[PDB]
């Protein structure tokens, strides 16, 4: 499969200043569960945000810098290179990946962060007319996960 994996807020904010706008450990645990043993493709800037490869899956960074060679990352330099990767590939961020990728992906794992944050980066507007809810499961709140949130899984209709 080829999937978006993204958390966005009530106005589709994903990012602020090259970071997530929220602290929400449940969602990062969700990312882990979903992606472990599989492949991430991210934009260069998102890679700079996580700063190192994530363990126990394959990490692929899309970048135009051909001098890019990082330990345990695989570089690619075009959108097209994605479509040849073996297996279940998650588009992992960021704003520009999502824009390039959203009409190409089979499905999307979105966490809707039921808040309104300040962002400088956004997820593309989409329409549920295009997208079928295979599941919708509320996140559980606790002291350390204090923002309401819903795990959507959308298949393209
Ligand atoms: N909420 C969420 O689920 C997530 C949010 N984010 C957020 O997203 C924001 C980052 O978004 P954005 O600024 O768009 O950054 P991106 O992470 O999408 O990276 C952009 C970079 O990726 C490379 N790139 C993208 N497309 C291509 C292409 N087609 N060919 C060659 N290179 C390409 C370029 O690298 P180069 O300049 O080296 O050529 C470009 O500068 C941050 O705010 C971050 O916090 C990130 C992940 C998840
Ligand atoms: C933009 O920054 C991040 C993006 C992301 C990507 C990301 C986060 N949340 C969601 N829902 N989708 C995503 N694609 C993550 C993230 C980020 O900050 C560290 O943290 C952890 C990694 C191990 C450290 C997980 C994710």
């Amino acid at each position: 499969t080829l999937s978006i994996l993204v958390a966005h807020d009530l106005q589709r904010v994903i990012g602020f200043e090259n970071q997530l706008p929220w602290h929400l450990p449940n969602d990062l645990k969700h990312v882990k569960k979903l992606s472990t043993g599989h492949t991430l493709v991210m934009g260069r800037k998102t890679f700079e945000s996580i700063g190192k490869p994530l363990p126990n899956r394959r990490n692929v960074v899309l970048t135009s810098d051909t001098s890019f060679n990082v330990e345990g990352v695989d570089v690619i330099h075009s959108i097209e290179d994605i479509y040849q990767l073996p297996g279940h590939v998650f588009i992992f961020g960021g704003q520009t990946l999502y824009e390039e990728m959203i009409d190409k992906v089979d499905d999307m794992y979105i966490t809707v962060i039921e808040g309104k944050f300040r962002g400088d980066t956004f997820f593309p507007p989409y329409t549920f007319e295009d997208w079928e809810v295979a599941s919708s499961v509320e996140g559980k709140l606790d002291e350390k996960n204090t923002i309401p949130h819903t795990f959507l899984h959308l298949i393209r209709k």
